[PDB]
């Protein structure tokens, strides 16, 4: 089974690109992220063609990008999504694992 990155991983598909820390997520399920398609785990990139390459930021499908990384309700946990539920009723820790800006995610 594949490997995980290093740390300092940029996403940045966005002018609002975000650094993503394997070793922070060891206590999540590779499979969570890197999710089955056609019954096998993918790990390609999220963005790539015919997966979550729609860059319109308002597109709800399963080709939003921004979508798969913020909404809640998803198949899959989201960035977001995951994080609101870390951070529970702690105001702080809302501010730093999902607030929109000065955020661990957006400075
Ligand atoms: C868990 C053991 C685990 C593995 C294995 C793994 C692998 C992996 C690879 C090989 C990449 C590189 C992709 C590339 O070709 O560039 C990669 C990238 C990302 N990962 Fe991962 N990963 C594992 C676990 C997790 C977990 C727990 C999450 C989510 C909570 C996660 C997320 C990501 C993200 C985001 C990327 C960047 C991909 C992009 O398109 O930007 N990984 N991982
Ligand atoms: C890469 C690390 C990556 C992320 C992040 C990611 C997330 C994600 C979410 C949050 C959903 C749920 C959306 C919803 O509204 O329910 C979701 C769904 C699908 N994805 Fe994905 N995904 C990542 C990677 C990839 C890759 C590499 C592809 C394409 C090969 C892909 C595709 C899809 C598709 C299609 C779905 C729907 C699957 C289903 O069972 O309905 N994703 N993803
Ligand atoms: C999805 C692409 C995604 C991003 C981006 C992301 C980022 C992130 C950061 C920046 C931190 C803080 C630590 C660091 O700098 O690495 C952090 C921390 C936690 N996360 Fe996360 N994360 C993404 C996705 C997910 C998913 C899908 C889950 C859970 C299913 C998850 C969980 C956590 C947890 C737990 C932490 C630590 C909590 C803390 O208080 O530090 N993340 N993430
Ligand atoms: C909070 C509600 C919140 C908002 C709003 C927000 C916005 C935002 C924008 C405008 C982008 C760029 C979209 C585009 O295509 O132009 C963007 C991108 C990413 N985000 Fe975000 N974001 C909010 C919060 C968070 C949090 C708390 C995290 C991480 C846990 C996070 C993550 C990401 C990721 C990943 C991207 C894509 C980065 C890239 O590929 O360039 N956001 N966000």
């Amino acid at each position: 089974a594949p490997k995980a990155p290093a740390d300092g991983l940029k996403m940045d598909k966005t002018k609002q690109p975000v650094v993503f820390n394997h070793s922070t997520h060891k206590a999540v399920k590779c499979g969570d992220c890197h999710h089955p398609v056609n019954g096998k785990e993918d790990y390609q990139k999220c963005a790539t063609a015919g997966c979550h390459d729609n860059m319109d930021k308002k597109d709800k499908s399963a080709k939003g990008y921004y979508h798969a990384m913020h909404d809640k309700g998803t198949k899959f946990k989201s960035c977001v999504g995951c994080h609101l539920e870390t951070a529970g009723a702690d105001a702080a820790k809302k501010k730093e694992l999902t607030g929109c800006k000065g955020s661990k995610c957006h400075s």
